[PDB]
């Protein structure tokens, strides 16, 4: 199997009860599944989502849906991934770039 990832590092994701923006530590396996962790230590699995099989759309900025940035924010720095089942997944990374990154590597993981 694989013994390193395609790409880590925190997001802040809104959370599933209260809707709080929260920090979370992301690994995006070559095998499509992205895995989000309390933090970077790795303890605390929150979820996953496979990226091929359960994403059918990717948003950033001002097509993220029903999700408003932390408070000083550009909405420029979020991302939202769309499951087929409704769940989504709305992300605010700490920089403009940060999120493009995100984006693009995300969008890419699809179709890998």
């Amino acid at each position: 199997g694989s013994m390193a990832f395609v790409k880590s590092g925190w997001l802040l994701r809104q959370s599933t009860i209260l809707k709080r923006w929260k920090k979370n530590w992301f690994d995006l396996w070559s095998d499509g599944h992205l895995i989000y962790y309390d933090d970077q230590t790795r303890q605390n699995i929150e979820d996953k989502v496979h990226m091929p099989m359960d994403c059918i759309n990717i948003r950033t900025g001002q097509e993220c849906r029903d999700t408003q940035p932390p408070d000083g924010k550009s909405k420029d720095c979020m991302l939202q991934i769309v499951c087929r089942d409704g769940k989504t997944i709305s992300l605010c990374a700490e920089s403009t770039d940060d999120c493009l990154a995100w984006k693009f590597t995300l969008q890419d993981s699809r179709t890998n």
